[PDB]
């Protein structure tokens, strides 16, 4: 409650501590004081050091396992169970939804041509005419796919992006954090990298976490980037700070990772955590096969390429929804402004696509990934098969000991991050937490309450803004772990200092 003029905001010991929250495709970062974070394209271009080598580009929407034998039947099967969970459900008036047809929709679809909006986009590729070894975030978006540049994407699945080939290794890996961390502090924070010697940082960190990793990152930024102490937290103990739900069960649903576990008092219990390798980006790719069905009008879009990407992507974020109320076939627009192309805008029709798509995160079998690691659980059939999102959050609540942890679970679900974004998202899981819950507790417990704006905030910034709330905390000042400490015992410190069990 001590509120600060602003002559001297700049002086308290928060202003002096640095946040940080990596993602397999936003970093999030800023001082402690911030009240937005800085939020980057979590990438970095590098160029080649020799005529003639071959391009390498990370995937993004792209991934193992998409194309197997079975891939096409499991996709099929999954969108049968989508389907039947969407008839199953009626509408607000009582009725059923009267499906509609993707190939009505292509009848009028592929007869629609786009019109110009403007002779030029109006976007252009990041310029590298002076040679710039390296480019990030938003500049390595776009660079030109002609020119010699390697893409790489540090984070995948939430997991350190390792890999066979060049920036694949773990020391490029850290190498390219590195890179990318300290050019956003430099930046947006606008910090001169020799003064991170009178900061101190709070590292964000999966619920759960690389043991090797996480020591590798504590090495590189005391040793490597010059902070003179660092605080490590799990991403899903910070989210439950920012919203000020002291006990709840978390799920935070990324691009790429999706994660569930419960929470009590600053403590993640270990034998609720789940992680699921499916987030926004599969519903992103997902949404583009939905629609081609529906004879989609850009049709030389693909996959590979990080232009057309960000449009699936924003496409999703624009038409997705999970409302049983929106429905029939409606007419929509969007714009394309690609660099080296017009400004387009195209008019087409849309179905239920709009609503398949996003449901696939509760029948992720739709997907078709087949013959990969698709469930984790903390330190195998249950691991193969993938693990809708409602199921994973039943089966972690009844994973704690005592009924009443369970009582608070169901009673509060918190869901976080940016790849449950979609409208009517909070009513539409609460639904099918309460039908699919054990009917015991159902009635033992006043409601279920799932809770999506927290605050009314934006669900991205919850954990970013939970590890800032984080150091302004009592408890904290004993968690700090500094540089000479780090450099005599290493590892050590994390055993014997980490807020949770190392
Ligand atoms: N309005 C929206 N509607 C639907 N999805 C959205 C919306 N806004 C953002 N998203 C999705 O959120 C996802 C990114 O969320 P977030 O930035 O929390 O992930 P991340 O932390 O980079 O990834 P991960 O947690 O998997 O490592 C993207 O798939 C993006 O499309
Ligand atoms: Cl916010
Ligand atoms: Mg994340």
């Amino acid at each position: 409650g001590p509120l600060v003029p602003e002559s001297l905001q700049e002086q308290i010991q928060s202003n002096f501590i640095i946040v940080i929250h990596p993602g397999s495709t936003t970093l999030r970062i800023g001082r402690a004081t911030d009240t937005l974070p800085a939020s980057i394209p979590h990438v970095i271009a590098r160029r080649h050091k020799q005529q003639g080598q071959p391009l390498y580009k990370d995937s993004w929407l792209l991934r193992e396992g998409l194309n197997k034998p079975e891939s096409n039947e499991q996709r099929q099967n999954g969108l049968k169970m989508v389907d039947q969970a969407i008839w199953s459900k009626k509408m607000s008036n009582g009725t059923r939804r009267i499906p509609v047809s993707p190939e009505q929709a292509r009848s009028y679809n592929k007869q629609m041509r786009p019109a110009i909006l403007d002779h030029c986009s109006g976007n252009k590729w990041t310029n590298t005419s002076h040679h710039p070894e390296y480019l990030v975030g938003e500049e390595a978006l776009y660079v030109n796919p002609l020119d010699c540049y390697n893409i790489h994407w540090p984070i995948r699945r939430g997991q350190l992006n390792i890999h066979p080939g060049p920036g694949g290794s773990l020391t490029a890996v850290l190498a390219d954090i590195e890179v990318i961390w300290s050019h956003a502090i430099q930046k947006y924070l606008e910090i001169p990298l020799k003064d991170l010697k009178y900061y101190r940082c709070i590292l964000l960190i999966p619920d759960i976490y690389n043991k090797q990793h996480v020591k590798e990152l504590v090495n590189m930024i005391l040793m490597k980037m010059g902070f003179s102490g660092i605080v490590v937290h799990q991403e899903s103990v910070c989210a439950t700070y920012g919203s000020g739900l002291s006990s709840t069960c978390i799920v935070d649903v990324g691009d790429q990772k999706t994660s569930v576990c419960c929470v009590e008092d600053g403590v993640s219990h270990r034998n609720t955590r789940l992680c699921l390798a499916y987030g926004g980006s599969d519903v992103s790719r997902c949404f583009y096969w939905l629609m081609q069905r529906a004879g989609f009008p850009y049709r030389e879009c693909q996959l590979t390429n990080k232009m057309d990407c960000l449009l699936l992507q924003h496409l999703k974020e624009t038409f997705c929804h999970l409302d049983q109320d929106i429905s029939g076939l409606q007419d929509h627009e969007f714009q394309i402004r690609h660099p080296d192309s017009p400004a387009l805008l195209y008019q087409f029709r849309l179905g239920d696509e709009k609503l398949q798509a996003p449901m696939a995160l509760f029948y992720p079998a739709t997907f078709g990934i087949v013959g990969q690691k698709m469930t984790t659980l903390q330190h195998s059939l249950f691991e193969g098969k993938a693990l809708g999102l409602d199921k994973a959050i039943l089966h972690s609540i009844d994973c704690c000991s005592s009924d009443d942890t369970k009582k608070k679970m169901y009673s509060s679900i918190l869901v976080v991050g940016g790849g449950l974004m979609f409208h009517k998202a909070q009513e539409f899981l609460q639904h099918r937490i309460l039908n699919k819950m054990p009917p015991s507790f159902r009635r033992i417990i006043e409601n279920v309450d799932v809770i999506t704006r927290p605050k009314d905030m934006d669900p991205r910034l919850i954990a970013w803004k939970g590890g800032a709330v984080l150091a302004c905390l009592d408890t904290t000042q004993e968690l700090w772990i500094y540089q000479r400490e780090w450099q005599r015992f290493g590892v050590r410190m994390l055993r014997e200092r980490a807020a949770f069990v190392w």
